[PDB]
């Protein structure tokens, strides 16, 4: 007997700017 | 006996700007 | 017995820009 | 000029009922 | 000039109901 | 000039109602 | 027993652009 | 028993760039 | 027994970018 | 001159239960 | 001249429970 | 000249429940 609801959410923004 | 709701979600942006 | 739902969803977005 | 728009989603909605009567003798 | 604008979402909704019944003798 | 304005989000909503009868004789 | 699950959502994503030039000699 | 689970959103995302230019000799 | 379980929310995002160049002679 | 960008979203969940 | 972004949004639940 | 960028968000929840 086992009623996991495990659930997520996740986000994510990488961000690599060389600007000169 | 199992029950599991196991659900995600997800996001993501990578961005390499390399602008002169 | 086993009653999995799992359910996921992602998005994504690469910008790789080198303007000049 | 230059641009780039982007944009983008989802969307669930749910009923689950899952159920279970497991019984031994 | 320039521009990039992403935007991007995620919706979600649920009525989960799970039930269980073990029963042994 | 340049611009890279990004924006993005997630939401959620639920209303689970697990229940469990374990019983052993 | 009885139940009654409603569940109902929007989402929107805009790029809007606007822009004027009004000139008068 | 009874119930009445309801539930509802709204999710919105934008980028307006207006812009005015009024000009007058 | 009985139950009424609401929930409902809003969200929102934004990148106005206004600008005005009001210019007489 | 004018560049209006009215809009609306909107919900709505009457609910008139008598149970006894 | 003018530029208005007017926008709304909205929600609402009634509920009128006689629940004997 | 005018740039409005009006706008709202609204939630609401009556509930009138009578339960003898």
């Amino acid at each position: 007997s086992m009623l996991d609801i495990a659930l997520l959410m996740a986000n994510a923004s990488q961000l690599k700017a060389v600007v000169e």
